[PDB]
């Protein structure tokens, strides 16, 4: 019993964190095989950030302008190239702690663990979801750029996020490991804002199934709904549309608890229209949307890595 | 910016998780140097659990009765001893991944990271607090006994908890790494229950200071309170008494935000009375009590 916001064990990722310095700028890098990946804005001064020409700024730099530190061992940069918004520093030594890995680009609603780092050293690990507005509600201070997001699928670390910036509302924006930003964001000091966010419907339903599995049934009712009637109510409350794919993905949880997906939709429809009436679900007064259906099954089954 | 329930990076602890088997019972062990630490109930059958005489059950066991597996490598048990509710298995190989470590016994209200494991393999990491009733609200299934709680302040891992059991309310009970249970609990299948739980007042105040540091001030008010008047009110909402030690511990956060501890206490008194009125504090509709003053300073 119990249901916690649980992150993947971060050990395989910790063995990849390095410190990257370019001039006065110091951030984190991801050392996989003989390449160190980091945000390309490491080559910029604060004036450059106003309107950077990264190709022109990078051509002025040489290998010895990048100082890479793996613990207390300095790695020597033997090449450098840019791929979208990420800088790839070719290093002279392959990381002996390189795990089995892949670079994956996730969709909004998908969750991942973030290993927050400062000066190449990991300080903490937390779970979060890619919001429908392509931001993440992370916890990052100055110096955390280059920190990564990941999932673990068996023995393979799937790197899905690299931290680049904080928007004025305190939410965060970054890229996949190929340097493509999630969202309409750019790596420049200019007016940027997170768009209006929505709730990840399939995740709330998954979390309602976790509450049922944990003995919380007060919100269940005798009712069912059509997918179309539920989607009209979802649009009303700033909830993401629930697709047939989402209904299929919730199938295992529906079979385990004996509550059909559209039966659980009528519970959620009632919660949206009436609130919780002083009650909590899994210790929460809000409907939680940062657990995917797979996260719920993994936690309520003990999948290990 | 942002405030998350953040766990310590678990890498140093993952390199210590091993699987321990005794008969039909399989749980997790903590492999530090040449010793594997695990709950002593690994030597019991379900039938032995009602009234186990661990000393009598252990004397019947030899080293080869304990199978220890570190990944895909079987470790050889060369000795065994019991210290309180923990079994210490002397193994033939020292763990090369043994980090700098210490065993620390924590007080209620303290937080720690839990690396939940099954079959010697880590499955997840989450942040926990030792409840005032000496239980933890964890996420543990059958097979998670031997999973550990820890803090990693300054390269050193301070092991503070080892999971042993789930109480009937779904909350968890365990020991420090010297085998002493937190709370009035025993490693027996007898009727046991968590005492009535309370909110960790000093932690809720610390989290209110984190909200102020992050730009949220809606809950602040022009009032202050005496320490005694605050405790008379807080007691009525099942909050732990706030001591002078707690007020001292909140000093740095009080100086940083410019809000006196007893002024922040008056905000909490008002939140207890009014609720949030549709608002949130750091993305929460409830008052969070699982961040210590130390955690708030670390993160903010
Ligand atoms: O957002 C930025 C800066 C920036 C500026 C323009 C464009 C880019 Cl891509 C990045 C670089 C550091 N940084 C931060 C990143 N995360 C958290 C932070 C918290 C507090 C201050 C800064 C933070
Ligand atoms: O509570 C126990 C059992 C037990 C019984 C009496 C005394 C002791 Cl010390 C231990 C051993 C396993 N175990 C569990 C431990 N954590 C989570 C669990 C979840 C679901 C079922 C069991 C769980
Ligand atoms: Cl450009
Ligand atoms: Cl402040």
């Amino acid at each position: 019993s119990g249901f916690r916001k649980m992150a993947f064990p971060s050990g395989k990722v910790e063995g990849c964190m390095v410190q990257v310095t370019c001039g006065t700028t110091t951030l984190n890098g991801l050392w996989l095989d003989d390449v160190v990946y980091c945000p390309r804005h490491v080559i910029c001064t604060s004036e450059d950030m106003l309107n950077p020409n990264y190709e022109d700024l990078l051509i002025r730099k040489s290998n010895h302008n990048f100082l890479v530190q793996a613990g207390n061992v300095q790695l020597r940069v033997i090449g450098h190239s840019m791929q979208n918004c990420v800088l790839k520093l070719k290093v002279d030594t392959a990381n002996p702690k390189t795990p089995k890995y892949k670079f994956v680009r996730i969709q909004p609603g998908q969750t991942f663990s973030v290993l927050a780092c400062y000066n190449g050293s990991p300080s903490g690990v937390y779970q979060c979801a890619m919001r429908p507005n392509f931001t993440i509600k992370g916890s990052f201070l100055n110096g955390s750029c280059g920190s990564v997001g990941f999932n673990i699928d068996y023995d393979c670390v799937s790197f899905c996020y690299m931290h680049h910036m904080e928007l004025p509302t305190g939410v965060h924006a970054g890229t996949d490991l190929e340097g493509n930003f999630y969202g309409p964001f750019v790596d420049r000091q200019t007016a940027q804002a997170a768009g209006t966010d929505t709730t990840i419907t399939v995740n709330v339903l998954a979390w309602l199934y976790a509450a049922v599995i944990n003995g919380d049934r007060w919100f269940l009712n005798r009712f069912t709904t059509t997918l179309n009637d539920f989607n009209l109510v979802a649009m009303k409350y700033n909830y993401e549309p629930l697709t047939q794919d989402h209904v299929d993905i919730l199938g295992p949880l529906s079979a385990q608890t004996g509550i059909a997906v559209l039966d659980m939709c009528a519970s959620l429809k009632e919660l949206l229209q009436n609130g919780m009436n002083g009650r909590t679900i899994l210790g929460s007064a809000l409907l939680e949307d940062e657990f995917t259906p797979f996260d719920v099954v993994r936690q309520c089954s003990g999948v290990t890595f």
